[PDB]
């Protein structure tokens, strides 16, 4: 329960008492993941969901502050309101859960006490509620509303676990997939959610199918298992600052920046590559005096795909290639998706990896094709002129086309074709003609750009996509078969 190192740093009337909430709990042998999602809750309802304050309730009061260019309002979290909403979730799960029925060996959770869990935080939600509605995510959401996101369902597995008592029980996650390790070395696993609009209940079951699948959603096996510290990185990366789609809360926002700083010197993003990501992404909205650049934290983000998960991963080059597309710089932005596609290229496309397929047609045939007509704009009165651009964009279909080989279903339609002709003709045949298509000559070494083609379709393309004169037909045809 609430123990006297927790309570008396209430009430958290500002955002550096929230954060040093979570420096304490940090501190802790076991951080409570229950009363850190509550209170991340609470100033997230009267930040972003609802900001109207009350008048009818008496015990919830606001704390005045001085505002960045008059005042501003803060949800004073009291004891009282947080204890309540904590006892309630407790209650609950230890109502629901007679833990003398199941025989723990040794510290160990079984899989149908784990399933028993799963089966209660799934009866206690809300019929019927729009899936990807913002702030569904935390505790304080499962309690006073009843509804939970699939990711926020797992966490609240995991959260609901370490209420019981159950220790072994932690939270995986891929890119855009979330589940359960359990078992006496960690290795066995449960599904607790649903992933996508529609789909077979997984739930209950092992994720040994989509990992032998070759499927991006299960990352080949090199996906995250969690420890409690990195859980508390989950849940302030799902900190949501949008009040709506166009304006954010300054103070979810700094709050975020001030806590993911915390989780970062702890050393605990060193295995969490989308965090790093992300905490690159505030620092480029408003900097933090005397801490790593923006560029230098995404690097840091890669740097832990490659060292942790054997660069599997694709958002820590997709973070790098956004702040490039926003900065126009158009060969550092193709660089990073041409990086993007060589890690999807060992991946095969199931019907599942919908996330990522709707991303790489955006950047293809909508991002791409706007970067190289805004670098057309300029040219009366440059990335256009440089020959290494143009092996980048080469090197993007290289690995759509490689993802599509071995895959169930196609990648590639007569869609994504006139795309590839329209961003070639925006590259003069002198330029293309610069680089050079290379299969390799000798192999190792003995004590104009070159490129290297990994897929059946651009190796068969190769002559086509140099030609002074571009064969639309015949590059569209070979590209859709
Ligand atoms: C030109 C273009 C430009 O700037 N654009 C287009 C590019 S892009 O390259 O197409 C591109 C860049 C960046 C992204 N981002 C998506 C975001 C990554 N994550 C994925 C995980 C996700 C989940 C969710 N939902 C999650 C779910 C399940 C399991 C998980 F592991 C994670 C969140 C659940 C709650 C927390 C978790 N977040 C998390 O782990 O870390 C934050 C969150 C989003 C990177 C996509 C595409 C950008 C510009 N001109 C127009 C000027």
């Amino acid at each position: 329960g609430l123990k006297a190192a927790q309570k008396t740093l209430f009430p958290l009337r500002s955002i550096d008492d929230v954060v040093r909430l979570f420096a304490a709990e940090l501190g802790r042998e076991e951080p409570d993941l229950v009363l850190l999602s509550l209170v991340l809750g609470f100033v997230e309802h009267f930040l972003a969901v609802n900001r109207v304050i009350p008048t009818n309730v008496p015990e919830l009061t606001f704390q005045p502050s001085p505002a960045p260019d008059g005042l501003t309002y803060f949800p004073v979290a009291d004891l009282s309101i947080i204890a309540a909403l904590y006892a309630r979730f407790t209650a609950q799960i230890r109502g629901a859960v007679d833990l003398s029925l199941y025989p723990r060996e040794g510290g160990v959770s079984s899989r149908e006490l784990v399933k028993k869990v799963s089966d209660v935080i799934w009866n206690s939600l809300s019929r019927s509620y729009f899936k990807d509605r913002a702030h569904i995510q935390s505790l304080f959401s499962f309690i006073t509303g009843t509804k939970l996101d699939s990711s926020g369902v797992a966490f609240a597995v995991v959260g609901a676990c370490q209420a019981l008592g159950l220790r072994d029980v932690h939270l995986a996650l891929s890119e855009d997939h979330a589940w359960v390790v359990f078992g006496p070395n960690g290795e066995q696993t449960a599904e607790v959610t649903w992933h996508g609009k529609g789909n077979e209940d997984r739930r209950g079951q092992t994720v040994n199918a989509g990992v032998a699948e070759r499927s991006w959603l299960y990352l080949k096996g090199s996906y995250m298992r969690c420890d409690r510290k990195m859980e508390v990185a989950f849940m302030v990366c799902a900190i949501n600052p949008s009040i709506d789609l166009h304006t954010d809360s300054l103070e979810l926002l700094q709050l975020q920046q001030k806590l993911l700083w915390l989780l970062y010197d702890l050393g605990h993003l060193e295995r969490y590559p989308m965090a790093l990501g992300n905490l690159a992404d505030l620092e480029e909205l408003e900097p933090t005096p005397g801490r790593p650049d923006p560029l230098t934290l995404y690097h840091k983000g890669i740097a832990s795909a490659k060292t942790y998960y054997r660069d599997e991963h694709i958002y820590p080059y997709m973070y790098l290639a956004g702040y490039h597309c926003r900065n126009r710089n158009v060969r550092e932005a193709l660089q990073a998706w041409a990086d993007t596609a060589t890690v999807i290229q060992d991946y095969n496309y199931c019907r599942e990896d919908e996330e990522i397929y709707k991303e790489f047609f955006e950047v293809a045939n909508d991002v791409i094709p706007n970067l190289l007509k805004e670098a057309a704009s300029l040219l009366e009165a440059s990335a256009l002129q440089d020959p290494e651009c143009f092996a980048h964009l080469l090197r993007f279909y290289d690995g759509i086309c490689k993802w599509e080989e071995g895959s169930p279903t196609p990648v590639l339609h007569v869609g994504w074709a006139t795309f590839l002709v329209q961003s070639l003709g925006r590259f003069e045949g002198q330029v293309r003609q610069k680089v050079r298509i290379v299969s390799g000559t000798v192999a190792g070494t003995a004590r104009g750009p070159v490129l290297t083609f990994q897929s059946e379709k651009m190796k068969g393309m190769k002559e086509l996509l140099v030609a002074t004169k571009i064969n639309s037909s015949a590059i569209k045809l070979q590209l859709t078969a």
